């Protein structure tokens, strides 16, 4: 079955803007983010059930991840993808999903709307653990993106 997760972040990037930026995530997420060295498409165009590789450095040594694009909504300002191999996906879980939606801030900002889904293989309920560090790459690559945006104002 599936285990949800929502979360809420505040950006004062409006959406628009933050939603063409995170377009660019396989760009701009290795030059903010240390560890991630590359990110590469394997298979697809771009779109959904497009597969990705990310490969990191942590430490000293190599890790693959492997992400697939789920679903776009530009309109609704929407980027979903799901962890779907590498270290990062326990055995546990057959994939985890990371959906943002992004909604009008009240002073000119964004609402950033993450909703992390655990698909389990027997119902196996994530651990305290495991959701802290879904929970905290979800809001990674959030603020990868604000950062790079605020950092680079003529950028978009
Ligand atoms: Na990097």
């Amino acid at each position: 079955g599936v285990f949800t997760f929502e979360d809420e972040i505040t950006s004062t990037v409006p959406p628009a803007k933050l939603y063409n930026a995170m377009k660019d995530a396989d760009s701009i997420t290795p030059k903010i983010i240390d560890d991630v060295k590359s990110v590469e498409i394997v298979e697809g165009n771009g779109g959904p059930g497009t597969i990705k590789k990310l490969t990191i450095v942590e430490d000293g040594e190599t890790k693959f991840i492997l992400h697939k694009v789920e679903s776009i909504d530009e309109a609704n300002y929407a980027y979903n993808y799901s962890v779907v191999g590498g270290v990062a996906l326990p055995p546990t879980a057959e994939k985890i999903t990371f959906e943002t939606k992004l909604v009008e801030g009240p002073n000119g900002g964004s609402i950033g709307k993450l909703t992390l889904k655990y698909h389990t293989k027997g119902d196996a309920k994530p651990d305290e653990e495991e959701l802290k560090k879904g929970k905290a790459k979800g809001e990674g690559l959030f603020r990868a993106i604000e950062g790079y945006v605020l950092a680079n104002p003529t950028q978009y």
